[PDB]
């Protein structure tokens, strides 16, 4: 007659099989399932999610008579009776664990029990515009159903612990329905571009601008070839660091990688042209690559020195003319390309 | 009749259900719960904590008669009877582990048993003033309670193994109460700024000072543009290192990131101005960007050389005047900005 | 008479041994096995795979009479009866995991049950042409069979969730057969060379081309020896980065490592000869390594100055001639070597 | 009458409670416990240890009669009887694991069984003098004891597998007793200073010596400010590397961090002074920061050039003298500081 | 009479104790044990191994009568009877895993069953000659044996899956015997020096050669001190990277560390002497460290300029002589040291 006695008798019943008597169709209600994001990986595009759900089903064999047992509820260990397992079929490595060791059972057979599902979903995201990206990820929630025996799952509400999970920010988690009456959660993922814009795009933009203005350095004065090779080996490091953390899979791959490649090529070409111009200024032609008498001798020497200085000036001015032409052309194309690349990366 | 026989009888009773006889309300006492911090993550803002608690509850069915059994205590395996599970509902990934395989039971039904809860809590900390930051983190301690059946938790004292856990230092762990009679522990986390200030803030401040002094280098003499390009590509590396370990989530994001961005922009602007001044000094105008007779001829040559030297001096002096004006302007704005930025980062 | 009663009776049968009555030969059918790649490691050449299979076998003892029990199916817990374990013998660390806690059993003894095998396979791949590489990996699927008792496994179809797993791309998963009637899955792995070509090959090619054009810098003008030492010390970093992520095992090791080594050696040789040429130009020979009168005196001084300048010019032109000869030789040899190495790395 | 029959009957007795008949006091003997260190973490100051112990206790219920059963020993599974669990109360994450599945039981009740305890101990070591450091770490060995029931643990001998565990070297492991009759193991940890010395201290000392010598570089000749900026940025990198792997907790924090900070400050000050001196030499004053006639005119020009050359020589010599005075003072201070810091780091 | 009925009766026998009837001495035969290496760590010198063994023992109680049961073999679950646990006593963290959930038992009591042992062995390797190193590692295979009860292990053959495991290459795995009749496996580990020689030794060799040839750069011309300081801060990075992956334990520590230290010291000394020679050339003495009239005056100025240029030439030649003497010393000493160190690192 004790409530503990009722619990013990229910344990001794050993009902470790599901209530499949009614045509092997068990309606399982899961109201108020709470979703949370634990991490997001950008290189692998994999989402770690935690879903705390409240399963509520019916077990007719676990229903006593109220007259003999004057109680309305009883708490039993989870492993001493049957309990459904909830799966994330869409993702890999799904694991369901029990929040508590005890579950409540009412006098009419209703069973309430809270569970936690940790899942890893191979999310597909349109990462073409890094970092200005964001997309919707489906997460399937399913319970076992094979052939004739099918246990429908009825879901009511979803609550999301929305908040940044690192670089990525989870915006919403809504409940939608699939084609074959499959319930799933649509999770909206977005990228906070405040970090990538400052750490990646801004330094490269300033570096390209510095290269554009680097043509002010005179060829003869020096401090120009080293200045540009420093930029080149810095942009190579940038390319390596960018490649270390973005997926170069296939169609709609991130376009920042191609932009870095093109900027590196442009910088290398500019440095090459600068070095060739330096040689032209120094030598005067690009042939390196291709295979009272005492009072008179003094004015002869003086005019010889003057003529030498004049030739030095002329050969230092011709290369300056060529450098000016190339600088105008290069700066125009570089600015137009940078504007086009930004317009593509933000609105395409 | 032996104590081992009594223990075996209690094992054979198989009371694996909760002592829910008295209206399904079991008061669980947890006096002297010890808290310790294992790690703190600054980027993800996640706290790993270990709580060693001493649960002490009542099991009426596990109470023998003292006259037949002349003993006052008996130790039984934890898995052979019922035991409550303690949870950290506020945080993710909570696991409760049995410290020992045995528990003590008195003759009046009281059961003493110690447990260890390892939990990971998504801590919310105001990280605006990195590294001068510190805040209070709630850690909930809860046990299962559903519907009619509730088992209240009564907590008495908290002891903290206070000590640095890396960059972060745990200051205190007090016991407070929530709204709906929920017991929780408030943990005070603080940042030891001795490490971040030396490794991060001091080198950047000294580099900025070196940039402010860098204008002393003569434009014609060289060694100025490469000197600043080294600083710029070092500050880019500093920005990357800062972005690697700080959360750029949203409002009240760390201000050191914006400070590094602004310092980098100022350095790049100083470089551009210096390079333009170098071109102006070399060429004389910013048009590169914009599209007895023997005894007399020697005097002509000498005065021509003297005039050329005078022109060289004048073009090297005009750029010096412009550089001085820009240096005064830039140094005043830089000092005022650095003072304002430190004032913001310290007391805002 | 209840279906739950039938399930309980089958549970109480306790049939935890395999149906080996028929000559200890159990045919196990596994139709529609789905293969997916989780990760591929290039340095260790290890493949992580997940195989979701649908096992379907026969258990004669688990077959009831339809007249007494008017049902066609029943779902029982997986651990209450015997279930085969599927292994990946070819690879290491194979683990079979239960998809659900229930399995369906028909009235004639047929049992349907889904399993998930996670395996890690030591894959052998011809990585000579990094990154233009691709190969077929065998994955064995087997069940326990010792001596007289054998359980043949009959497979029907394989479905692959083809898609990039990082750097590597899985193309197909077909079903083939081994010699001794062993069923296995051939998985086609390919490398997306878009990432390695941009991050590794292109910067090195551009750096090498820059080294070839660096000979334009005059010996006296400076900015040349440092320009080359930066390239050499950057190529050392490239060699380290390349070594950090590629298996240098033995025969048919990646040839990009040898190519990087040879390019570094060539750059070092070019720098050495350039520095020797600089010394020759400065000193005039490679011996450092080897152990009216007033109106006339001015003419003498002017002639001495002119002769000194003439000697400087001649000693600066001889080294220019030597540098031109070496530049022609070096450029021709380096271009032919680069073309040959690319031809080897692409189509050999 | 079979030994296997005796083992089966002992198993069937189901003695899963501890031998608490004798006043609930069980003397547990653990002779010849072997200690080994698996790893030491310098940043977190956490010790990973493995202890292979040989527990030997008494179980009166597991004692048969020799006349009926003519045997002296029997081996039983560990899980079929009671076995004590050994804990490391001082440290976190203590786990006890059975070395074998079987244990030996004698005819008089004595039970021999070997166990392995893996523990993580939060070690407190005086790391002020990195790397010349070393200290004694206590490791508690304890078994469950609550209230009236206590089971004392009697230890005899400790043997340690001495050998370097990375940077740290374990020297000894002795057995001592605490205040409240608690047995513990004192482990002597020491740092092999050869690796940290050669990788951190010697390069920094050599860099500081190079900085002290760098004053020989002439102000006008160039190649000086780039040298010092390379030194300073390399020292900042060293500061970052040092901060990445040393605990900056509080009092008696490693003093190498302060030494690196002070040396960096000194280098920056030397750079600033050198740049200001260079400007003074170039300009002549620190005001940039503060807001027959033909035969005669040639003599005028020549004396003007001579005067200008003399002024250039004087303004170079004044800066040379100032640089000499600063060099003397700076080198004296630097040598005295380096010697004092070495003395503090080695013998304080 | 059914084979399944025979298996069920064997399961119901519940023989979970070792077959210890015959003097508690059980001969366990393990023929054809296969060894494989999973990973080798160079810094910690720890070997990860997988051993797939085929245990074959005798269980007299698990033997039926052939006349009543006309069968020769039967398959039983591994957990329903006794099974030995194979251990790796020499190494840490040994785990034995069941290859299958079933085992075969013959009519005469013989039991065949394969197991998998994963072990981690603290290997002792003579790493003095890195990378030209290689040594033999013992791996113990043992079963539980305490006091009177001893289970001998009889091993027949070992087959090894030879193949590179990263940097390390496993050559052989033979079976030997210890002193006290203990069976163990000797595994031959060797280092593929193709990777370390290319990534570590060769770049340092060319860097050293570049330092030796760097003396060609003239003192006055510049581009020398920066060239050497770049090499010095590159060699410091090499020292750090080498220290990151090699064990500096004690006697017979790798000599490449000492070699890198000595090369760095030599480079620093060469840089220091070059920087001193620069000042000697510029100033003329090492005292910085130590505390018709018109037609005639023009001749006076001209001869003064000539004398000044003559003094410049003489002071630029004396330092050249000193530099030549030092270079003749230094190149010979360094070449002899490099040859001696290579001879030591190869054949000592
Ligand atoms: C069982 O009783 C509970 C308690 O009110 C109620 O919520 C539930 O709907 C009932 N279920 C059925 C099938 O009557
Ligand atoms: C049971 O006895 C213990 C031992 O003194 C005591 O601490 C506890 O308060 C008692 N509980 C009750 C309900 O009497
Ligand atoms: C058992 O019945 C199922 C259901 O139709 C069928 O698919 C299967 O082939 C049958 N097996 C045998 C052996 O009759
Ligand atoms: C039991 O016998 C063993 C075997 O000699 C002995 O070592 C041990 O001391 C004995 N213990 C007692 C309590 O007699
Ligand atoms: C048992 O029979 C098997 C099968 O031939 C044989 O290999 C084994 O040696 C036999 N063992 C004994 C003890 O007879």
């Amino acid at each position: 007659t004790t409530r503990r006695c009722l619990a013990q008798m229910l344990i001794d019943m050993e009902m470790l099989s599901m209530p499949q008597d009614e045509n092997c169709t068990l309606p399982i209600y899961v109201p108020f399932i709470e979703y949370q994001t634990l991490s997001v990986n950008t290189k692998s595009l994999r989402l770690n999610s935690r879903l705390r759900a409240i399963v509520k089903w019916t077990d007719p064999q676990l229903a006593w008579d109220t007259s003999v047992y004057p109680y309305d509820a009883v708490m039993l260990p989870v492993d001493k009776i049957w309990t459904p397992v909830l799966q994330v079929k869409n993702g890999i490595s799904t694991n369901m664990k029990h929040d508590a060791n005890d579950l409540l059972v009412y006098s009419n057979g209703t069973v309430n029990h809270e569970v936690q599902i940790n899942a890893e979903i191979n999310c597909e995201v349109n990462l073409f515009n890094y970092p200005f990206a964001g997309d919707e990820c489906p997460v399937a929630i399913e319970t076992f159903s094979s052939g004739e025996c099918v246990t429908t799952l009825i879901l009511d509400q979803v609550r999301s612990l929305d908040g940044s999970t690192g670089d990525w920010q989870t915006t919403y988690a809504r409940l939608k329905k699939q084609r074959e009456d499959r319930n799933f959660i649509a999770v909206g993922l977005k990228i906070n571009y405040s970090s990538p814009l400052m750490t990646l795009l801004l330094p490269t933009v300033l570096i390209v601008l510095a290269d554009f203005v680097s043509f002010a350095l005179p060829l003869h004065g020096g401090g120009r070839n080293g200045f540009k090779v420093t930029l080149v080996l810095s942009f190579v490091m940038f390319l390596n660091l960018l490649n270390s953390q973005l997926p170069g899979n296939g169609d709609c791959s991130p376009i920042i990688r191609i932009h870095f490649c093109i900027c590196l090529v442009l910088l290398v070409l500019s440095m090459l042209v600068s070095m060739v111009l330096t040689r032209l200024a120094h030598d005067g032609s690009l042939a390196f690559f291709s295979p009272v008498q005492m009072l008179r001798k003094v004015v002869t020497f003086l005019q010889r020195l003057d003529d030498q200085k004049n030739q030095n000036e002329r050969k230092h001015a011709f290369a300056d003319k060529l450098d000016k032409i190339f600088f105008l052309f290069y700066v125009i194309l570089g600015l137009i390309y940078m504007c086009v690349m930004l317009g593509i990366m933000v609105a395409y």
